[PDB]
């Protein structure tokens, strides 16, 4: 993987709602649904705790930088 | 402060050798020095300490990752 594709997949979950509310442009946004460094700075705005994953696909849980998967098997542990 | 703007940073301080050996164009490069997502997958390949920094601005050595700065001032440490 690379930070592209883990961008994309943060991506493909969000909505118009919290890209504007971090931002992003979402026109550009959906489309991209190629990845820009913008789409980066809003996806660390919008995920400060996945900054270390998409850049890397590593998790720091220690220091609170997790992934999507993470989080979600995290929930009812 | 943005992920471009720190990834410019980095970009400036690599020259050829680093960026061909894990994998980047030095032509976009050395313009660069707009920043796009494959210099952060170079970059991270380059400095995988630098991943989260890159991305966020923050740093954790307490899991590796570290910045250009913390690194230079913990040199003589």
């Amino acid at each position: 993987s690379t930070p592209a594709d883990r961008a994309r997949l943060l991506i493909k979950k969000i909505g118009p709602k919290k890209v504007s509310l971090h931002g992003g442009d979402y026109e550009r946004w959906k489309s991209v649904s190629r990845v820009s460094t913008e789409e980066i700075d809003v996806l660390v705005k919008i995920f400060p705790n996945y900054a270390l994953w998409i850049a890397s696909g590593s998790i720091a849980p220690e220091v609170g930088q997790t992934s999507p998967d993470y989080d979600e098997a995290n929930l009812n542990l």
